[PDB]
């Protein structure tokens, strides 16, 4: 159906242009007959996500790069791919006038946009927020008589849940991370802040905020709305800095242990909502393994921890063996799941770049990595933001792959979209990770999965400038001939039987 | 009979710090006998509105500068005080606790307070609220079948104002603003930016805008809740910039001249609701004489329209004679009210200053000036902000008389609470300015007013670091001796026979 | 002519790109032959300064709007137009590759570019530097013995004017304005802040601070530069201000008439530079008629100021008839003259907003606005500015006619450039503005000159998005029968006999 | 000789207030018989340096944390510590009068101060400059005819550099690195953005850029300095990312790997200037082990790099043992130096802080890690900045152990200045690091080392709140007795003989 409309805004790329009456759409997806493969291409020069269909040849012969699928060779099964629901994306998403916002929602959640299934939603305000209110601001309240959902929940955030979970076919799992708790349960008293919960594991700072977490659920369930999963804490050590700018709660990995060992494991287990699944950590990769070692050599909290949760931000000074890799050797049946990722967010890079290919590299080059090395699942900060990189009440302003311009009525889907929906699209939930060797050294990321149903998939990416040949040998149907253009994504999908 | 428990934040004043068991009050106002006067003085140094007595003399003892009043000499009469009753108002008052938010609205309405007797209500959404919308959002119903209140006027906005009715003895007017259409009814189709109505005056789009109108006070008045005016947009000239940053409908003061006499005056004039007044302009005073002059020389819009609304915002604003005396001298029978001042603000300063005297000192001399050149009213923006300047979804760039700390269930009164008190307690509905004449040249601000019973009130302003030794004379009573110390403001009040 | 090479940002208009091998000039100017006229347009659609010719016209019919000449009608002599080399400019200039340093140069102050013939040149450091510093920053210096000149001055400004005025056919006049001096002279001990001069007009610290403006000259001097004018003192107001955020030194216009009467009058008279002209106020046209009764009314101030310089910031609040037309009635023998403007100066106002039209339209429509109120020259803020709008120590970064792009090598030519140019280009020093009086209302903004050689000039604004078919009229020669088309500006010169 | 003036600018701990005539001192340093050992102690609460002395006894009554030296355990030996003299630095140096001028250099080179015994030298511009320039500019200049020094060389960098070396008794190690070509030999013909050398190795442009190396060493030898080492380009890895902000030239390892097979070592070799030693990366440790594998591993490289250069970026950084110990383990006979460090970031911080402990801890944490992992030096960014962290052409973004108030003509000396002095005073170079086990795990920082002449220093950080309770043990002496209390730095030296 519809193709993207480019602008350009003088950086190395384009964005597609969206707003009320049209946007970029997709036909209902199909599969290729066998003997011929699908890719899907994305370049620097203009392609968004085109459809093109080839043969798979019985015979080749060559000195090409060439990339054997081992299916044999079985690791990680996927969960998914998605976005936060923020106060600030759910702000601007509103701000446009209904048939643009649906069409921003088909974009991610739709069979006709890219196959979103995941919604990250903040319990409570943090740094994309316009306010920094919590859901029990009366002071003391450790029975949380005065908890409530504000209209950030109710008006914003929720509707617009319900909205994408009507649009997607494939089910979308709700993941919750606090940043702060009420302030009466902090140390310092404030929402910012070296501050962590006042006294000790067990008492009733401890389990008044593990009651919170159970409080949070009901409401959202009244609004019918489930959740998949809760994080422990987002970015728990944050809250150990001093002057720490916005939202933010301190725990060690000891301090963790023992809340979730005392308080949050058995109170949750103790609630309507025990299938809810609990993922530590959901900070920075520099911080494993050590953080899991403290948290999950403890039974008592071990038995409670579903899942490992990463924010990619220094992924860079944490080469990915040594955090990630690591961590799946000492806990292999922990599953590991990047939580939280933007561009950029460094002191030296600047918010907003409407159609920066770049960034849009940057993400598939970490969801590649990722999927490397065990991870199960890779989540976007906000789903949209404005031209600025807001709202962010402390000015923290960042990226996103959609940008809204709210006096235009229209959005702008950037590179980061398109980069990430080569793979949300293409992987669904269920998907394994498979074996793919390469036949000599190459400037190429690429990565193979199979679909539940035995379909393979594989994503390949170009960074470097110069167009590589190269064939993908699968010994169940033959050899793929193809090139990865310099600056492209690429996705490949093909029946094996 | 209570008196400021000071806090100060490290500004050039202290604020005054109240909580759900205690703030600040007066006690019934109470006067003496001829030949006695009151003085009420706020000073830098920490005096809030404190009260002493003196004798008015009948020999002259003072050698410096005096201030004759004549009584003889007669001009404007005084609607009145208020603020306005924003979504961030609401929200902000109502996070305190309930005996905090009876503490907070006695501060303002109550004679036991400062004795507001003017609120103004947005229609709808501005830049203080969490979220963009209207009341007719349902696109191209221009019947105005699906107009209702949210929950920001049922739930917050509402109640307040009733609370506020109930504290106040005074008679309270309501003041309704609107500042975006619906955004089907836009040439831009968007809440913000550059756009204006579609069409022309008298079309369909015009007929339903002006049925807004009459729809909202129909709504508010199945809450039984009355106006006195409505204005006929908020600020019409920012919708006429670029992508104006926050709700705005555009009209040129031709386009608002049209609209009043085909659409909006014929409208209201049709509806139970004709006896509610009608302010043009609403905006920045350097748009008159000319405003003014478009709107009022046109005997099918001036017929309709009872006032001009101006604002002050207030860094900043033209020359006073130029503007509203001009406007006076050429309208004299057209009323000019103030319907919205703000401070800073100042690239290089806060939002919000706990404790700055000097913007109190820029609250009372705008107040004088604005008295001084026949305004009838004057009407402060937000009731109460929180320690941000916000909530506002786009960003805040204003102070408050009271902000609001929730976390602490606490709230502070900012020196400018106390000079806009100096008048508005003590300038009752129905005053008169009356003359009062300098004998030399002098650094004060003063203004006299008669109150409806004879009885005199003037209020003296010094913005410099020097004690003025001042004499005030009353042909009828006598001398007055006195002395503005520097940095503070006096009301005096006496009896004249 | 090379034309303009376009490029979009995503704003109401296109750059014209510059690097170190192309960039838009014109061929060397024509007069158009007797009988004919020549056009220069540019429009929001993309044209730049483009010459068209057409004829004049015996008779004409309609019915049309008229402009006509009245060339016995005259009024203010014009001295030119230009911008100002600050430390930022000069250091963005001088970071391009030479060949796209004099591309830049040729832009401004050649023939084949839009012929400045103005440079103001701070005296030392302001906002737009990199650092703050004086000449004389060794404290109590009262001798002056340790002033020197920075290499910000003799690496950067020195050499980058040296080369402006080669490339100029046209003399160019250089402008010196200070914004703070040594803190040691000041009676707040630091460069920007509420401070002014310590003791009294006559004494040590105003002397002192006079001979500094000596000592600048004859550093410039020994430097082979020498200056048309100097201001005494970059916004005097903004000294006067708590918390002012950057470089100043307050002076009341009573504290400036008597610096002028006292030291600066006196001590420039009795040096080698006597014949340099001072320029009085160089601040916010607001502050007009006030500051221009205050110190001219003084004899001893008045026989030292050749003129009133004025910025364009608050010409909004500020009618140009009673500040600028008041001020020439009082003394029409001091000119006036705009000294500084720029855009992206409010809150509100985004910085560098590339391409935009809105800009260029208010550069060109506040130019007719001071034409036609007696003003004899206006003068641009940077030069060029980064693509944030700095450097700017202070962070306050705002728009510039030429954004360099270091990285890129390249420089944009912004829409203010064009507008500014449809003016600096065609009205060279001596021209003489003349009547024009218009047969009906108008939306246009428009100004006729004469040159010296006496031919005419007219520049034509539509800021209306409607095409206006106009006639100008010249009784010495015809009817010119034209359209302005909307966002558009157009030049219009013909011989006269 | 003259202790600490201290001042609080609010931060956690003084700085120390130096001018004209006053600065804090030591006494010529003087060390007591076996058996007794000297203590120097520096705490937050305000003790600088200050020397005490007590026992080694044969009895241990200590019952805590036991810390045993272990002199047969034999490290890395020590080239030196020292700072950068960048343009920043002299500008801000320069800028004070004559006599303080001195007590900031003896400050660091004397040893009444803190005996540095590196200063690190750019090659021309880099951010910390006030304008860009290499020291050949004149466009293909190939033979590099036009290769001149300008006056930040001969009139600011050398005279300091000059006067630190008569003020050191310690000889001064000079290491040069260059940050960006002229721009002629650049890719992209621009000083900072994402650009490498033209063409490949061997060629024109490379044996010109390893020329100029020569130029520039032939040109300091002129002013009768010699250079210890230079670094094959600062921060190689920075020029690799899209539009760098900062003067840059762009190498993978492997180009910088074949830069000096190829061009540098051999241009090196054959000149004069053979001695001076050539150190790789220059960039962040994360950048290890790999960037010394690509280049060490190849033999023609190798013969050519005597060290491997490391910054330390210091609000992140990558994990020691897998970078630095790692590294060391694959090629142990290549010496680590740490040629650059600074703090900091983070966003939420000012660029300086004056008297911030916290960082002064960062740079004596950081040290011991380095010291720890063997690194044999240690050398800081700017010497000295302005309060504003600057001057800096692009933006202020670090602190440093020196802040000039030229205006006041005084300089502060922050914690982290004698957090480097526990360092560089009392460990010469040839000192060797040696074993020191603690008995226990604790909280404390420790590291020993040996003199030249055997005696022995150790230096302990406590970066706790706590008190902690310590013995040392030599072998050879007995038990030294101690405590490190919370917030406190301790150097201890002892004659073992
Ligand atoms: C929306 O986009 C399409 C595609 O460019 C265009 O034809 C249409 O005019 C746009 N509608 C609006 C309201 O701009
Ligand atoms: C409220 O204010 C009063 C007077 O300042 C004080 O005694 C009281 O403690 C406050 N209440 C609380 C909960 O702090
Ligand atoms: C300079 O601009 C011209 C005109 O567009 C173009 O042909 C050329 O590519 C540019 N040169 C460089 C170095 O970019
Ligand atoms: C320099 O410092 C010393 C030590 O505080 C002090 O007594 C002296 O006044 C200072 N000199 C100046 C010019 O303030």
């Amino acid at each position: 159906a519809r193709p993207c409309i480019p602008k350009s805004f003088g950086y190395s790329s384009v964005v597609c242009v969206c707003n009320a009456t049209y946007c970029d759409s997709f036909d209902p997806p199909t599969f290729p007959a066998l003997g011929t493969f699908s890719r899907y291409e994305s370049t620097r020069s203009g392609r968004r996500m085109e459809l093109s269909m080839g043969p798979i040849q019985a015979n080749h012969t060559g000195t090409g790069l060439l990339l054997t699928l081992q299916p044999e060779q079985k690791f990680q099964k996927v969960k998914g791919f998605g976005g936060a629901m923020t106060d600030a994306a759910a702000l601007n998403i509103l701000a446009l006038s209904p048939p643009a916002q649906n069409l921003l929602l088909k974009s991610y959640f739709s069979e006709e946009g890219i196959g979103y299934n995941i919604i990250r939603v903040p319990m409570a305000s943090c740094d994309f927020s316009i306010r920094t209110y919590t859901y029990a601001d009366t002071p003391d309240d450790f029975q949380l008589h005065n908890f409530s959902l504000p209209e950030e929940d109710t008006k914003l955030k929720i509707p617009l849940i319900h909205r994408a979970l009507q649009l997607a076919q494939r089910p979308v799992s709700l993941l919750a991370s606090p940043w702060t708790s009420p302030t009466w349960l902090k140390t310092n008293g404030a929402v910012n802040g070296k501050g962590s919960l006042k006294g000790q594991p067990g008492d009733i700072y401890h389990q008044t905020w593990a009651r919170y977490f159970v409080k949070f659920l009901d409401a959202y369930a009244e609004h019918k709305l489930q959740f998949w999963a809760v994080t422990a804490e987002n970015e728990p050590s944050a809250g150990l800095l001093s002057g720490y700018p916005f939202q933010c709660l301190g725990f060690t990995p000891e301090h963790q242990r023992d809340f979730i060992a005392r308080d949050l494991g058995p109170t949750l287990a103790n609630s309507t909502h025990h299938n809810v699944r609990l993922l530590m950590l959901d900070d920075q990769r520099l911080l494993l393994p050590h953080w899991a070692k403290v948290v999950l050599t403890d039974p008592e909290a071990a038995k409670y921890v579903h899942g490992i949760a990463v924010h990619w931000y220094l992924d860079f000074l944490a080469p990915a063996k040594a955090t990630l890799g690591e961590t799946h050797r000492l806990f292999p049946n922990t599953m590991l799941f990047a939580s939280e990722a933007c561009v950029g967010s460094k002191f030296w890079e600047q918010s907003v770049r409407l159609g920066s290919w770049d960034r849009g590299m940057q993400y598939s080059h970490s969801i590649i990595t990722n999927l490397l090395y065990h991870v199960v699942g890779w989540t976007d900060w906000n789903l949209a933001l404005n031209p600025e990189g807001g709202p962010n009440w402390v000015r923290n302003f960042v990226d996103s792959p959609i940008i809204v311009d709210i006096t235009k009525d229209t959005f702008y889907k950037q590179p980061m979209f398109y980069h990430l929906g080569h793979f949300s699209k293409f992987i669904p939930e269920g998907s394994q990770r498979v074996g793919l060797v390469a036949s000599q050294k190459n400037d190429l990321d690429a990565v193979a999965l199979m679909h539940p149903d035995g379909s393979a998939v594989v994503v390949v990416l170009n960074r470097s400038s110069k167009d590589v040949p190269l064939t993908i040998k699968d010994p169940a149907v033959g050899f793929l001939e193809t090139i990865s253009p310099g600056y492209s994504i690429h996705t490949y999908l093909w029946h094996r039987q």
